[PDB]
């Protein structure tokens, strides 16, 4: 249809809260989505979400966003951040600026996770603050679009 | 007790080209071999192949809901490139064994790095199709002594 | 004899995002011209674009089945990252020419490395849509001298 | 203090040169906003800035004595250079959030390496002054039930 | 409007030794072809070859006085070593297309880096003589739309 | 037809410190399993262990003058350090299969590199002692179908 | 017009260790010479030395408020380590010349890298005290045509 | 005084936060022990700690004027970052012994590198408080044979 | 043997190599001094030297069974090359201290690396023969408070 | 002659195209200024420029037979590639100062390395033509105090 | 010519500067000795020296037209830089032995790389002038057993 | 006595596997030639070969006490791994020439690095068994000019 913000979630994040809950909390992707949908609605901003484990699905969704009139994308590419040049060219290709978000501190883990094909082109980046990182990106986008 | 064999991209091509230069062994040959071996020891064994990274990730996820207890995976070229495959296998926490037909260490330098090997139980490479069989032998004996 | 021309991810945006930013030609324009050129030399020419690696890998496997003699391929981003794509081209043993509209060596440091270039016949970067025509020119003269 | 905010070297220069170059917003404005944001949640917040590494390390030792529960630190250039600052934070074991006005990844490559980011709870870069608010929003959620 | 085609060191040997090694094609054959194509568009086309970096640098300075609009260069070995040549081409500010007969990415690692590729309009490698004629083609359209 | 099994330095300590560290299983147990498995298939089998690189290199030269058809080797630490061992194996042209009890990819970075893996038929790390068995089972089929 | 000369850490020791190691050329001598030189063109010249990175950064910040037209700086050690100094010079936007008594390229490898040189107008190294003079001469020229 | 002990940043924390994790030993305890050992030898021993790199350089220069014969220095984090500290010790030409409480090699890779180690007499890491005593012991024998 | 002191290759040469440039103290002299210090603390001490890697490994295994509580080792050249030496010390689980006569950081860059440093309690280098005394001294305190 | 100024490749372009782009200052004007400055102090000064590396090496050899005491060399691009030129200046043992008109450190990364700088007395880069004047001033001063 | 000796840049200096310090031997003497040695074997030997890369490359082309059977070359500094020299030698396909008067492995790091060594028959370095005689001895033995 | 020829590991296999691979030339053939050649000049020549790093180190220590003036050594695989062997040669301070039968530079990348070449008088590789003769020839004129 049309939606001012677009939240994207990369591969594996559908698994939030589905293992032994005693391992990574009880907070699910749908919990996160509800929260972002509420927040956006309280500001009278249209918002839309997408998640997939398939890179070209995400790439298609980004192309579709250009036609739907999206102004900002909030993206947690999960593992795609270290590997996907197509993802970066898609974002650049459509010239929709974006904020990169990670639930975990990516700098605290393996060394290959320090490198990102997206960070240098983001407005900015939030890693390690869990769910609230998405909320903060939204907070920031709402202030850029409708002061 | 279910085991899942995941074959990665391009493995469906086994045998097609020229059987004389490259062997006559197909992807189904290998599957029939392991299905037989797993019936012999009364294990439920399931198998999967795809050229699409996303299909494989959706397959590892389904494996958690199905109560799989070990994955024997030959990720082919995805061994060198996919963090998404690692984070699936770790996310669902089914232990795995990495297998390759050919000796990856004897080829281009870039084939010497893996995003999977460090998190497998173990790795067999360069022993042809019997390497899958050895993985399943390890798996049968780990799962039901 | 068939030549297949393959466009990698994002090349479907050609033209659409900012006429000002890049060459007015669109992906369909490029494909029209190419077909016409190969009709003018009596050669069957199929085309294909996808944003999904596995879709491209599948297309290459089919190309073997269809008896395609040469692949002209612009992998776009996948040149820097896809070993799957490499092993599909190598596996079916169809020769290929790599094309890019822009000069990759002028862009960021990571775009200087390829998983395809070293196994291509040659490469053409930075000469815009004519890169495709030159590749095709070269392919016609290889097949029917 | 419950929250201490620390600003590294050259942050005092915000807004000073050419008020039509990088905005009018000063360090004192930023501080003003954070003290009031924390007044609104009945949290006591202090702030500190210096161009001298040693003064910052002293300030962090004093935070331990003052009973500070969390530190919000934009270490500026010292992110890339100062192991002493990392060891001041580990030694007093006060958790911290790292904050950067600009996007250090968009800047030249020596600025992609940090000595603090791995030991932080999290990091916020490139959202300008609102980065500090977000840090403070998180810290308040974490400290009061 | 004049195009200048420069040929680097050792290219004078083309087709001179065991014409079953790198073919029967000579340097002078490449030039007949290019002059044919340039005359056919009524464009003046001059050619040059030497094994001496200086003769090439001087030749590029002369091109500036002669009103050369575009240069087609196969630097050969100099592509990997000559900053002097990069600086001449830049000093005179005449746009250039880099051309190599063979696939430079298929040979040793030291041949993958170039002191010119990043400042060229674009690059052609791997397609023999035709790579030159493709560059000329593009040059003629650039000068005479 | 003889197979020689070769264990490198430190493997003589298997199950020699606190039976709760790496099982009850000793180096002798492994050899026994392996000589038994080889009696079953009428293959004669020789074993050898040493902490001394030169003793192992003499053992490999010895294998040549005894007509040993294949070598199963766990070079332990020497996999990362000894080009003398590589050149021993290459020098006598006896095929080998490299085996490790642990997953060497799951350890320190320096254990990723190897002076043997690229010249072996293939490699098995991480499957415990069953690794040696599996290499034997492969060795037996190649030597007598 | 003010010109600021800054001398970094350890430059206070010039001439103090051994009546020969690099002359009796002391810091006061150098400063006096520079003060004389600037007088003769009615330039106000400030000097400043410290062993504390943060005092040097303060001093450059104070330059902006003094309307300083150009800085002549010898950061000693701090060239190779201080990102704060770089961001100070850039934040205030006063152009500077980098000066070094010794030839930093003649010594250990770690002295070849500088966090300043790329942002300086230019650099003089290896020419002893006179480099400060040359830098001044240049500064006088650039400020008063 | 004859001997100077310099303690770098954060060493004032020794035995504060968590008595149990790093034990009950303080920096005052270490200085008490060392002063008393120097008293048995009739050698004068001064001590110094600071969080500020400039204080530490200033105290080294000040050591030259006091006729200090040898310096036992524990730079803590500054060992990996500070060339100004190197150049201070080299400038005053007072030989020195680097001491560290913890095993610096057992920790993150960045801690293995140092700007002082190659210019010390020797280095003691990992042996706790006794490390300073051993260096003082050695230093006493260098001045009292 | 409560303490075992091991010396690696080439250390047997201390002394006779022209004892006026590098002079006098021999390996036997260091052992006398060591054995005397241990008698004086009523603790038993064995010593070992060899130029054969395998023999030093063999001794470290014999130290497990002899009940040695702590190893003091100067591997000399083996510290840079031998991961078998590392794995044997880990195998037997005997805590150790690494000693070098000379400052290893003051020489060639290859000598900066060690396969033992990070698993030693501590390291002492550059302080000549007294570095073994210091190590012994420390060990005596650890085994007998 | 007493002093020799050597200009490398491309420097003959100065002020020839779009003189405003980089200044109405020709190599000829620089030489004129230099010759007069030398004449002021009764020093004879020969000048030289080439684009041919061999011409420059012959000339440096000729300087030895002519008794040249010091060379001032702007090697331009040859600073990054030519070890022959390094070896020419060393073989004849004439000290030299390196000059560049632009800040080479501000450019592409491959210009950070030089085969001359470490053996020059010093280096001046970024100061335009005045760099050569400063070199000469220094040279004149050292040759006749 | 049957054999051709080639001397690269700067070798013409041999024995021309303070011969009692840098040694008496000239290039003419080396040539005189190889021409006599060749005379004894009834082999014709020519010799060439130049400081110009392109002169050397031209001479290697001519060698082909003269039917030279083996080249002995001391490329001197060009060994580290000239890809054009390697492609000349490979392009005419005349086998060659690389010689160096001095041990290049004893010099700076960058004298470790060579663009020719790996395509030579072999290499002799550091045996002075006799290096050339041994190359000639080997060469006479190869052309006529 | 006086001259000693050392062969490293695996050279005992010369000639022995398949007389039509690398020739019929044995380690004895080599030694005999060298012994005759040295008899002809009134020098006694020793020879020694081992597959054990320590036998070689011992042999070198022995050579010190037998008044050996020069070593000719082919360390074979040990050139790339043994610091111990380097430290022996330097320890006893007997000059040495490094020899290899094959062009070590034409093989794998790891074989370019050596822990010996930089300390040898010179090095000869790729000239077969004559390399030894050439090294002896040189050695004789060094000992008996």
């Amino acid at each position: 249809m049309s939606s001012t913000i677009l939240v994207i979630h990369g591969p594996n994040l559908n698994l939030l809260g589905k293992r032994e809950p005693e391992v990574y909390g009880h907070l699910t992707l749908d919990n996160i989505n509800r929260q972002l949908i509420a927040q956006a609605e309280q500001a009278s901003i249209t918002l839309d979400t997408f998640q997939s484990n398939w890179e070209g699905a995400i790439v298609d969704r980004i192309h579709q966003a250009q036609t739907e009139g999206v102004k900002l994308i909030i993206i947690n590419p999960a593992a795609l951040t270290h590997t996907s040049v197509a993802l970066r060219d898609a974002l650049l290709g459509v010239a929709i600026p974006f904020i990169e978000v990670h639930l975990s501190n990516v700098h605290a883990r393996e060394a290959f996770r320090h490198h990102s094909y997206l960070s240098d082109k983001a407005i900015g980046v939030i890693c390690g603050l869990g769910a609230k990182g998405y909320s903060f990106a939204l907070d920031y986008a709402i202030e850029k679009i409708q002061p």
